[PDB]
């Protein structure tokens, strides 16, 4: 029952963000409860233990000066080390909103695979494949289930892109069918989704 010091901090921390973003952080970083220099700021700011989505978002998806460092710091806090490339490109652009559309995701992707490689390390050749491939899928899903991009690509086409972008990786065909399956079978993606608006 005796409320531990740490617990008391975690609570007050969430409150800050609720009133204003970057407040809960400065607290832990000011009280030594956290490690500044974009070290721990990643494991926390990136998500935290109940941080306001609107807050973390405003900090992730704009520009700033220090923020850019927080993102580059650690690129593996999207809970998908054992999930898969595609599956990651499905649900990983919410809780913040990416205003502008296809334009910033490019850079964010280069660094995405550049650090996320840890998830596999050797599976996607090195890193280039992980990046170039990632986008290939982001487009697939989009064109797949989109009103402004009514196309509905096929698994074959993907393989057509993989068999060349890999630069030698090749990647099992069966894997391409499963990785792409996560999409066709589990549509939806970047913000501004239908999310079943018909609900009257």
């Amino acid at each position: 029952m005796k409320n531990m010091q740490r617990n008391k901090q975690v609570a007050m921390g969430r409150k800050k963000f609720n009133m204003d973003p970057k407040k809960g952080i400065q607290f832990l970083i000011e009280n030594d409860l956290l490690k500044n220099t974009c070290e721990d700021i990643a494991q926390f700011l990136y998500k935290g233990e109940g941080l306001n989505k609107t807050a973390i978002g405003d900090y992730l998806g704009e520009r700033d000066e220090f923020n850019i460092q927080v993102l580059h710091a650690f690129v593996e806090l999207h809970e998908f080390t054992d999930l898969n490339l595609v599956q990651a490109l499905r649900q990983f652009l919410w809780s913040f909103r990416l205003p502008g559309e296809a334009q910033k995701i490019d850079r964010m992707m280069e660094a995405f695979a550049q650090r996320y490689c840890q998830c596999n390390n050797g599976v996607f050749q090195s890193t280039d494949t992980c990046y170039v491939l990632s986008f290939a899928i982001i487009m697939l899903n989009t064109s797949l289930h989109n009103p402004n991009v009514k196309d509905k690509p096929t698994v074959e086409r993907f393989i057509a892109m993989n068999r060349g972008i890999n630069d030698g990786g090749d990647l099992p065909e069966e894997l391409l069918r499963n990785l792409y399956e996560s999409i066709k079978n589990e549509p939806f993606k970047i913000p501004e989704l239908e999310h079943h608006h018909h609900h009257h």
